[PDB]
RNA sequence: AGGGGAGCCCUAGCACAGGUGCUGCAUGGCCGUCGUCAGCUCGUGCCGUGAGGUGUUGGGUUAAGUCCCGCAACGAGCGCAACC
């Protein structure tokens, strides 16, 4: 049953079948408390410290301060970069790379490159030489923008980290800390809360958790401060947020 | 008449020429050779008390450290290639 959530997108479902021999374990469902990943612990502890965080995100804002996320899994990633352009910043999906922070001065680089190559695709000088090099600054180009597609938004090292699983991507909480750089994550019972400068105890995995935590955490940046502007945004048309503007073939 | 004097010839004395006369385990120079083999390194960062390691390993591909993907590394140089 999809409440009025789901949609019927005619969704066959023919090789979706349960023949999957899936009538094979009774204890299939070894179930605990981990039922549909909203866990909220010992409250007068957890509420705490979310206060606590979120308090920065707004500091952090005002002050003009910059938060690069970090997304490194699948189950985020493109979460990560709507949460990203709708608030303007700097975020990592792909993969890390070792000194992104601890390096700047030489990862920036490829950066430029990047930059570069993005200029002469725009002038004249395309096609005078071999298709082998035009090619040769297509693969860079499309391989850096793959990897600095959110980079080109740390003109310098920034004031704060928001990696989703502070375990899974740990070199980047590494590498953060070593810079005296507060580091916010989510973690969870698997997790450093050590580690994690300003914690946010959702759940490390499950997509949903991800979205809701990430997204107020984009929603208060925002809304820091304030103003008028009361027509309310509208439904259907929400692609300024990126959604899927224009295709390249 | 003749005398002085410059380039030069000759005897004599001298500084010295000359020497394929030793030493290439004193050397430059140039050449051979492993090898036309695919390799040898550097910057920055990270690991390590340290010597150092990482990148240059791994899967795949290549005539090739050639190229891909991976990866605490990101690059760059000499070489490979191309230029002739
Ligand atoms: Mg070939
Ligand atoms: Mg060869």
């Amino acid at each position: 049953p999809v409440e009025i959530t789901v949609k019927e997108l005619l969704e066959a479902g023919v090789h979706f079948g349960h023949e999957r021999k899936r009538w094979n374990p009774k204890f299939a469902r070894y179930i605990y408390a981990e039922r549909n990943g909203i866990h909220i612990i010992d409250l007068q502890k957890t509420m705490e410290e979310l206060e606590r965080t979120f308090r920065f995100i707004e500091d952090l804002a005002m002050r003009g301060g910059t938060i690069l996320f970090v997304g490194t899994k699948k189950q985020a990633q493109d979460i990560v970069r709507m949460e990203a352009e709708r608030a303007g910043m700097p975020y990592v999906n792909q993969r890390w790379l070792g000194g992104m922070l601890t390096n700047f001065k030489t990862i920036s680089q490829r950066v430029h490159r990047l930059e570069e190559l993005e200029a002469l695709f725009a002038s004249p000088e395309i096609e005078e030489r071999p298709k082998k090099e035009q090619v040769r600054l297509k693969h860079e180009l499309e391989r850096l923008q793959k990897y600095l597609s959110g980079f080109r938004l740390l003109k310098r090292l920034p004031d704060a980290i928001f990696v989703v699983d502070p375990t899974k991507e740990a070199i980047a909480v590494r590498e953060a800390r070593k810079l005296f750089i507060p580091v916010i994550a989510l973690a969870d019972t698997d997790s450093d809360p050590d580690l994690v400068d300003y914690i946010i105890p959702g759940n490390d995995d499950a997509i949903r958790s991800i979205q809701l935590i990430l997204s107020r955490a984009v929603d208060l940046i925002i809304q820091a401060r304030g103003g008028v502007v009361e027509p309310s945004p509208s439904y259907a048309l929400v692609q300024e947020a990126e959604a899927t503007e224009t295709p390249e073939g």
